């Protein structure tokens, strides 16, 4: 078969051509039907924070320790000790993360899944999670996977004389592969996996910062860097180059980069004893004998003295199972050579080394000193360089530098700090956490809800139009995939998001002032209750949407969480906020598409770290255009003859047929509505109004919230849709 | 670009490459996540029969019949008329239905949706849709797209001198493509789209009844065949066994067969009369003005005289708008001879006929006779022919058969008649509607439930593993496409059933042989209480659940529903029944995997047909083997030392570490489990077995009913799941 296609064609199960090969290019939904509670053997009604509280924190961490040094014979422990293997799971899990779409990382669990599980790079870390099942087994749903991965590489560097700062849980697993991650467009793994993401440059130092966004891995299955250079050309320079690009593609700068590889590669070994011909397939093409395990070795029992995982032979440090400032030491005092591991790829030897490194079966035979090339990167670039030698003489600044980046890396996906559970989360506070505040004043009740409602719709420069607008664009901020963004801390106040064009800066800064007018005639005239910013723009909007369904001939309750915080500048960094930056909002018709992501699919995307279904999704977007919500206040999209009045108007002229639609530019952006029988143009519309009438399952939606009969059910499904977005970053509240 | 790729490479939205890419044989549990209550925008809690049964059903009706001759402007009715547009739309949508299977057909309103929205055959139904929308958005959630399309042509025929025999709803929405049917593997469609169905033989006569089974289209795209013969052959006699074997594929014997298609084409036209360089991109092709349309054609306004629809131009009657039997006149009386159309589509006609057959857009301007290769098939062979010949004398012959095979084309998938909804359901009973019997005697309740198991549980014969086993055999031959099977009924104690290999007929005459003694000892002593059979087999098997939970140390209430009926052998088709029989049945842990799909395929798909999510299907598996529960007593799979408690075992040993399983079979459908430290063999396993232990979403679900603490959940989740198959085909409580 060629890429994609099984030689065996299956009539089973889903077997045969189906509408995705026929018609490649149309939007699919499968990313807003993912993670359903349906699927979730748990339950959906299950609650993780709960189950825990009530852990044996303690005990786990006992047990990790104690299975650390618990050598088992079909995989048996390098130096009698799993850390170094362990610290590698826990790297790789985290270490996918990307900083500047979220995706990635170690908050879902997937390295359990396809197809992280068969990644090059995680080749034999199916051992290393087969290892710590028993603890999974003994605590049961009281620990994730999730946490259970990287609280293992945690208590394994603190077995092995390297204290941490600490660790936080919190991390629900999740029950199926996330397709909706792009790990590139490439049809191979590396060592190939990388000419789209370099546009098929092959000039290794020319193109290393011209790595294609988002991509944070120079090869497909790579983690972050290859570890024979760039295309496997043993050239540390270069290495370098890649490994800025990559680290900082996942949110790390330089001092962070040298301190996690240089603390990483204290631990352990890489293996490499026999060439890759004798490796059996990896886990999702392996046969049901291996029982979710891949890559069997046929040399001997394929372990111990015989593994091979990478094909490089490097044992960093005299002691590979306690920390030293051993790897710095080797890496800069030996001079190194070029040389072949066993499986024949490319490493550094100090051949007029010492002979004194240990062997990992063998406790009275020793071998030189060894580095990859992607370790001499650290002292072939002038900026690694620089730190490198100021570590190897003050290894505690080393030491200090690895516990900060190690718990970032740990934790960036995360969320806020609410989130984090257990008795040891750090006491400090870091700006990657998106820190807020503790609240000022006592909490607001019902009663100052209602009167603030009617204050904010009673107040000059406030309408439905803007307020509504106003919050959505708050909101949306937020993505699932690393927790970030949402209502809580008003930072659509602050920069970068106040200058944000997708926010209309000016008539923002107004609906702000306004807003603040309203908190200052609370604030200090209600006794010791105070409301934040954040809570006004959320209460503004929730209050528009109450008013317009109201003038729809609906009383509805639109629900209302009090108790938001108003975050500082000093909290809110520029670089990290400039990632949540839209380039298309289809709630609010912003902005466009590109040649490869479409605006309906940018649409689709964002509703997917909204956690939205289908039918939310759609439901949202008509009633925005009903409630005038655009950005700039156009009537692009806003097929309604009563804007600021919650109807599903959108939908009824959407498909009424006596409307004939064209493309108005050369772009496909933009569309206009002629009535066929006037010949007048009535309205206009974008990618995003459109794609409802013409995605068949989209359409589909659309077409109920058009039937004559469900008008009412149209308010009660916009206000539910838009208490869940309100409410995404909500950690402080439970249930 | 290649086959099944976009040539612009998406990174957004599920864009990138994906893990069906790198690993495209592996397992996929995409079909146990279709059709989830979050995707319904009606919401999970959503009661269509309800609904509908406070639908003005009659008015629709009217308005159906008062939209057939209200032109559109966008598309322009033939000869004023849509109701021949409307039989298509309608056939078109029951016609993709195999009975082998159960797939395809009319009960999803898939039309809808990718793929069939955009099937070449499907050409312009997209204009059909579109032309009863008003309806759907007047009516709203009372009548479902699905029901709608059926009804519209069956008021079609109505409302142009046809008397139907009556019609049922009942057909609730679904809201993504279903992505299980297994349309073919082609990576064409018609004109190509069959080298894979006929195993690249392109010998019409000798390949026509060798079609792929359960496949029941010559080509991939077409609804039965060919209309321009096999292969584009305008061979008549050739076409003709295309025909018997595709129609049989779907259900229909050969006076079905005639009665459908000379019944049919008593209306319309087809269209033809541009070429096909005109036509731009079918539905999910097409740029977002269509606005879910496709075909555009760019001659003149696309539509009325210019109308391209199969590339065809035939007029089969003087009346297209009437009910007539000018089709079978016009077949016998003329002479025919090969022509081409406007489009240079082959068709035949009456080159020496009368020209008196009408233009739909000018009623002074006539043609003459014209046929399809596909009509002329019906008297050029013999059995057709013959038939043909009797109904050219007896119309009403024709009508009557066209009446009941319509109503078939339409119903059959709607399952049991508990299901058909509205005011004109027909009386008559039909054999393909497995029909089942008014209830005997008044209702058991909770006390006679209470005395009913405990007599079962201490029967001669009888037993834990053995009463659950029986259960879930009866309930697996249900399948939600065309909902038949199930328990209800106890038709695995009819034939064929009671004799398939798969329900171990000595061990089930046994079973069988010991609830009736429990029946009969029960009926009678109760004054008019009476108890099925089927009740007792549900029960049997649901009480022997209760107590295996019980003896694992769970006290739980497995609710039981009594109800059910007994089945007559008269009103259990043993052909029809066949195609239930399972090739594998991974609950039991019976069978084997084919040439073309795996054990652990077949089991999915299964599931589907169950509506089972990936943990329902897992626990059931799961508590099977600790019930022991196979169909042949052994002891595959059943990893346990507590055989007949209802304990998670099956997966804390699956998962254990010091278990090595290595292949037994050179066909891959055997495994051992050998004990690392002893070498001692402990377990034999099947691929249904170790599937859960392999693939990466079953083994986290296998994990969790492992985990310590949850030995409660599993049983929980056992029970829920055992009650929603066993009440799957209970329509009679709704
Ligand atoms: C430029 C970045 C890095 C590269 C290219 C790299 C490459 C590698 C490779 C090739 C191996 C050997 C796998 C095998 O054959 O078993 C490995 C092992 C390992 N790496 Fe890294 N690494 C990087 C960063 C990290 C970081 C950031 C950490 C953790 C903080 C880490 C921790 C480890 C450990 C502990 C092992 C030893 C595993 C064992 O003993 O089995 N590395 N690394
Ligand atoms: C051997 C089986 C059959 C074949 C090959 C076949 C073929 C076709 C073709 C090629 C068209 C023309 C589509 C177009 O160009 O507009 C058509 C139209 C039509 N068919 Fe059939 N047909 C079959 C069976 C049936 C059956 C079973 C029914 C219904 C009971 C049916 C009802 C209709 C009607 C009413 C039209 C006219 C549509 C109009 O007026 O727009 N056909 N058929």
């Amino acid at each position: 078969t060629t890429f994609g296609r099984c030689a065996v064609k299956s009539n089973q199960a889903g077997g045969g051509t189906r509408s995705h090969d026929w018609w490649p290019c149309q939007l699919r939904l499968d990313v807003l039907r993912q993670f359903q509670p349906s699927q979730n053997p748990l339950g959906g009604d299950f609650d993780y924070a709960e189950a825990f509280q009530s852990l044996d924190y303690e005990a786990v961490k006992k047990d990790i320790a104690a299975l650390m040094t618990e050598s088992q014979d079909w995989w048996p422990a390098d130096f009698g000790n799993y850390g170094g293997l362990f610290v590698r799971m826990a790297w790789h899990s985290a270490g996918t993360y990307r900083a500047m779409d979220g995706r990635g990382g170690g908050g879902m669990g997937q390295q359990r899944f396809a197809p992280l599980n068969s990644w090059p790079d995680n080749q034999n870390l199916d051992k290393a999670r087969r290892l710590i099942w028993p603890i999974k087994q003994k605590y049961g749903n009281k620990i994730s996977w999730a946490d259970l991965m990287l609280l293992t590489g945690n208590v394994a560097l603190e077995n092995m004389g390297f204290k941490t700062l600490g660790f936080g849980g919190g991390r629900a697993d999740t029950w199926q592969s996330d397709e909706a991650v792009y790990w590139g467009a490439e049809t191979t793994f590396v060592p190939q996996g990388n000419d789209v993401r370099y546009n098929n440059s092959v000039d290794i130092n020319a193109r290393a910062d011209k790595l294609e966004k988002p991509l944070a891995a120079t090869h497909m299955g790579l983690i972050y860097v290859n570890p024979e250079g760039p295309n496997g050309t043993p050239d540390p320079a270069a290495s370098a180059k890649d490994i800025r690009e990559a680290f900082g593609r996942m949110g790390m700068n330089d001092t962070e980069t040298v301190a996690l590889i240089a603390g990483g590669h204290a631990f352990g070994k890489t293996h490499g004893a026999v060439k890759g011909s004798n490796i059996g397939p990896a886990p999702e093409a392996a046969d049901l004998g291996m029982q979710g395990l891949g890559w069997h070795n046929s040399v001997g029992d394929g372990n111990g003295p015989n593994q091979m995982t990478s094909g490089l032979e490097v044992i960093w440090t005299k002691t590979p199972t306690k920390w030293s400032n051993g790897y710095l030491e080797s890496l800069i005092n030996n001079n190194w050579t070029l040389v072949e591991s066993p499986a024949g790829a490319h490493q550094w030897e100090a051949v007029n080394g010492t002979v004194d490194y240990p062997d990992p079966f063998d406790k009275t035979k020793f071998r030189k000193a060894t580095m990859l090339t992607s370790d001499l990167a650290l002292i072939n670039d002038p900026e690694y360089l620089k730190i490198s030698q100021r570590w190897l003489e003050h290894p505690e600044e080393l030491a200090d530098a690895f516990a900060k980046a190690w718990f970032k890396l740990l934790h960036r996906d995360l969320g806020p700090t609410t989130r984090y559970l257990g008795p040891e989360v750090p006491k400090e506070s870091f700006i990657w956490q998106d820190p807020l505040p503790a609240r000022e004043g006592d909490l607001i009740d019902d009663a100052d809800v209602d009167k603030l409602k009617a204050a904010i719709l009673s107040t000059d420069g406030l309408d439905v139009s803007k307020l509504a607008s106003t919050a959505m664009a708050c909101a949306t901020t937020y993505r699932n995939s690393d927790k970030r963004g949402g209502c809580n801390g008003a930072r659509i106040a602050l920069e970068p998001q106040r200058n944000w064009v997708s926010n209309n800066p000016t008539q923002l800064s107004a609906v702000l002032d306004a807003l603040k007018k309203v908190q200052s005639d609370f604030n200090g005239s209600n006794g010791n209750k105070k409301v934040s910013l954040a809570d006004l723009i959320v209460l503004g909007g929730t209050a528009a949407v109450e008013k317009a369904a109201k003038d729809a001939g609906v009383d509805i309750k639109v629900p209302f969480s009090a108790g938001r915080v108003d975050a500082t500048q000093e909290q809110t960094d520029v670089t990290q906020f400039s990632y949540l930056e839209p380039q298309a909002d289809g709630f609010r018709n912003y902005g466009r598409g590109t040649a490869r992501a479409r605006t309906e699919e940018i649409m689709v995307d964002k509703a997917s770290q909204l956690t939205l279904t289908p039918p939310e999704l759609t439901v949202l977007v008509g009633g925005m255009r009903a409630l005038g919500a655009n950005y700039d206040g156009s009537d692009v999209g806003v097929f309604t003859a009563n804007k600021g009045k919650l109807t599903p108007d959108f939908f009824v002229n959407l498909v009424d047929m006596n409307i004939a639609w064209t493309a108005s530019g050369a772009d496909g952006e933009s569309w206009v509505g002629t009535d066929r029988k006037s010949r007048s143009e009535k309205y206009k519309g974008s990618r995003a109004d459109l794609v409802f009438g013409s995605h068949a399952e989209l359409r589909a939606i659309a077409e109920v919230y058009a039937e004559n009969g469900n008008q009412e059910k149209f308010v009660k499904d916009f206000v539910a849709a838009w208490t869940k977005v309100m409410n995404l970053d909500r950690f402080d509240l439970k249930v």
